[PDB]
């Protein structure tokens, strides 16, 4: 539908902005209240310190060419953070398949292959491993992790010039994830943020260039851009302080003017999704609740709004937690977690220099009565001085040489508080089953929290990520298109077409993590003894056929070239028809 | 609590020299967590969760299929989240409460090709609520050791009027009329003064929604009674039921 | 009270040392010239005898190290978590009389017992609720999707209406016994390659389903699609003959 | 009976921690200057022997 802005005080323009409007303002209030904690994990990050009296004149003392002390914070802190970053790369991250999945009654294990392509095509093309670093790293650094995804459809123009001549691109079309920030979305304030999924609206902020913005108009998604486009202003409030320079802001200096026309810059706007009774709302006629898509530009008008046509009633949206206690709270990263301790691991050297920056010089007593003091202020390979021993030398004893026995203490309780190497006596000894022997590798142990936390990362947020990929995925491309991209892969025609309500009720198919990997080598043993003993026996070889069973052991083994090896080699084009009815 | 002299420490970090600020041990919380992660690696680390074993050797062939079952149910119901905030709980408080129903998800969708609605089925299955422990009404008579064999089991909930007017249809609801209304309640037992940040929201603040209605949530309590119908009066038999 | 008694000890243990551990002289300021005093160069001569003394000054408290252990050792004693009372002995666990995973990560750490006592207490339970419940809500034309191909007959998926009320042929089991069908698969393997000789083990037995099920319980499910026949979907369903 | 022995001893034992172990000073303080008794820096000198 369209909504076209006029000045009346009723108009489905306005009342829907007031609405949401007043669905905007009770959100900003949850992020609001918890502007400042959050703030404050950045500066620890940046590990930043307020500087002391002491230290100005210090930093002077080397321009002029001497040393002295200049104020620091210890990083022990720092270092469990990007360690178990590092560890959480390793098992999510940097593996094959990276997505990988398994089916329970096998009509899905025929398609299983297929599916796996289309995500290792999709992921490995769109992007998206830059996107997810983000996302473990910021849940970790403040405590709260999100991230998006959305469809994209990627057309452009260009030129050949050869009698000026203009070509258009297909391009890239494939899912693709957006990190949000997070001091820009918007939840819904009365559920708990693990639950989102249930909550009324959730919202984030964006910019869109004024040429991309018309490039969309004439794509149909966008409307009132005439007049929406002579705003060209914006504001900004929220920002963290030590990370950017003050000139990250340009004092707007933003927008570029054409020559000959207009300027090109940025329109703030905001996205909500919001779950509405289309009569109530005015919008149209139905007493069920429905989920639709509207977007406002700034505070005063409305670009785009439309309906929801994929098949999951789940918000296109996923969030991780570092804590674990699944109820209303406040989450708390592990920085914030050990930053009082790490006060004290701070001071304590802190003392210790700066005591010994005061005491620790050698110097001499003495009467200058009786010496010859000319003498004195030499330096030679022998000299007498004259008369008897009156100087003496300065005991100093530093009694801050104990503070070693304290340091370790101090960072054994924060390995305590933290857990990232505790000691827990190293006897964890065996693997174990998942009890297929197909189904287990990298068993590691629970090394205490980091494996936990990791099978909580999975279960929240990392599996919806796939479920909605899937889905995706599986829904919105086209069998004109599927043919595409998973080429050779469809042996047959039962591999792709699936029912429109088969993907909806996510039936002969489930997504699994690497927390239990799938090895497909002894998979691939395992059937090639199977196959081995079915040669003998000839009551087997005519219960099954033998070519088959070789092409897919060999495609699973991952050749993928076999089926390419035959004397026939049918392939391409001959595909699609290939499919029956 | 803070000490007297932890306000001159936080002032002289404000202004940035070092001084020490009072903590406790954590030695203590580290057992809960290490303990809670064996329990986790012991029961929830592997996929099956459920394993099923026949004696008669009917139900051996019965065996996979009642697995597979199992094994869709549990993975499409996202219940392992619930088992680990039930788990906690139980270590954390000493008690752990969790439920569970039946789902039916039924949703309305359109297609916008000439402005046509079309239904999907959704997804049908069992899902796990868990409870807070001031939320759950047990039956003091009979302890908790044996709380299956006591009378009534109640818990509280908020419901939606969005949601539970459209359950209006589906026939599972009534009396929404004079109910729907009322749309302020209280909280009796709202927890520590640490974890939520005072009210997260100050009232029970609902959105207006224009053309005359109003979207927030209404309090509600379950309660599992074993009765006999022709002492309560609902129907005709001697024997109790539940 | 044992994490209490910590967070005292440390903390007079840091309370004491930050009110006296300093570097400080004494002298009789008559004597020496202020001036020098004060300079810091790497050699200076303040003038006259040496009157200056350093301030002896000792930490009591160094000792709080050996009690810390020990409360430490104590709050082990009081939780359990790893108490060493259990001590050090080899393995060697044979739990249960057939091929059902024997031997453990841990034989006994004094937290499986609890974990144990939780499984029998709250796991079982709920999974006898999953296991009824999914059982008896779920209908026959839908329990043909879900699980597909691995109904291989009525005979798996049929159950009379008292059969799930009694919990006849079957019974859940968790994972502190778990159940290997890797071990399983390989005796079927065995008892198949020698019924394959004395042929009058294979005039009492068909062989080929032998073959699928082992592949099925191995974990390949796909063997029954590898076949030429290829039979699946709603001819499942018309399988059926009441 | 074992466990009361057990139990005391510690008892004993934090309780005389309790009483005796403080870091104090003895002095005549008609001697020092006082204010400067009091006060903490990296480096002071408080006057007199």
């Amino acid at each position: 539908m369209e909504i076209l802005y006029t000045g009346a005080s009723e108009s489905l323009h306005s009342t829907i902005l007031k609405a949401l409007l007043e669905r905007i303002d009770l959100g900003d209030t949850f992020i609001s209240d918890n502007y400042t904690r959050w703030q404050a994990t950045e500066r620890y990050y940046m590990m930043y310190k307020i500087p002391n009296k002491k230290d100005k004149a210090a930093i002077e003392k080397w321009n002029k060419g001497d040393t002295d002390f200049k104020s620091l914070v210890m990083p022990y802190s720092y270092a469990q953070l990007m360690t178990a970053h590092a560890y959480m790369v390793n098992v999510f991250l940097n593996r094959d398949p990276i997505f990988q999945t398994d089916s329970l009654n096998g009509d899905g294990t025929e398609r299983e292959l297929a599916l796996e392509s289309m995500l290792q095509y999709q992921v490995k093309a769109g992007e998206m491993e830059p996107s997810l670093l983000v996302w473990f790293m910021d849940a970790l650094r403040y405590g709260v992790g999100v991230l998006g995804d959305y469809w994209e459809e990627h057309v452009f123009h260009q030129t050949v010039f050869e009698v000026k001549k203009t070509r258009v691109v297909k391009g890239y079309e494939g899912c693709k994830t957006f990190n949000v920030m997070v001091y820009d979305f918007i939840p819904d304030p009365r559920v708990a943020l693990c639950k989102y999924q249930e909550g009324e609206f959730f919202g984030r902020r964006l910019d869109l260039n004024v040429l991309d913005l018309k490039k969309g108009a004439k794509f149909g998604k966008y409307f009132n851009v005439e007049h929406a486009e002579a705003l060209v202003a914006a504001s900004k409030e929220e920002m963290y302080r030590r990370d950017p320079s003050i000139g990250q802001q340009r004092s707007l200096k933003d927008s570029t003017m054409t020559p000959k026309g207009k300027q090109v810059g940025d329109i703030s706007c905001v996205e909500i999704f919001v779950r509405l009774v289309p009569k109530d709302w005015g919008l149209g006629d139905s007493e069920f609740p429905e989920m639709w898509v509207f977007t406002v530009a700034d505070k005063k008008y409305i670009v785009a709004a439309e309906p929801v046509n994929t098949l999951d009633d789940k918000f296109p949206f996923h969030i991780l937690e570092c804590e674990i206690d699944g109820y209303m709270n406040k989450s708390r990263g592990l920085l914030e977690i050990s930053a009082p301790m790490n006060d004290i691991l701070t001071w304590l050297f802190d003392s210790h220099m700066y005591n010994k920056r005061q005491i620790m010089n050698n110097q001499f007593i003495g009467d200058p009565s009786a010496l010859v003091v000319k003498d004195v202020e030499s330096k030679e390979p022998g000299k007498f001085i004259r008369l008897r021993p009156i100087i003496s030398q300065l005991p100093v004893t530093d009694v801050t040489a104990q503070n070693i026995q304290d340091v370790q203490v101090v960072e054994r309780n924060m390995q305590r508080i933290v857990g990232v190497n505790d000691d827990v006596a190293g006897q964890s000894s065996p693997s174990s089953r998942r009890s297929a022997t197909e189904f287990r590798g990298t068993t590691s142990f629970a090394s205490s929290r980091l494996a936990n936390l990791a099978y909580f990362f999975s279960v929240t947020g990392f599996r919806s990520l796939a479920k909605s990929l899937i889905v995706k995925t599986q829904q919105l491309y086209t069998v004109e298109m599927k043919v595409k991209v998973a080429g050779d892969n469809i042996k047959g025609a039962q591999s792709i077409i699936v029912k429109p309500e088969d993907i909806s009720g996510q039936f002969d198919i489930m997504p699994v993590d690497g927390t239990l990997p799938v090895d497909r080598m002894a998979q691939a043993q395992f059937w090639m003894q199977i196959m081995s003993m079915v040669a003998g026996n000839p009551v087997l070889g005519a219960e099954y056929r033998l070519g088959d069973i070789f092409s897919y052991t060999a495609r699973l083994a991952g050749l993928k070239g076999i089926d390419k090896m035959k004397i026939r080699i049918l392939d391409d084009d001959q595909i699609l028809a290939l499919i029956l009815a």
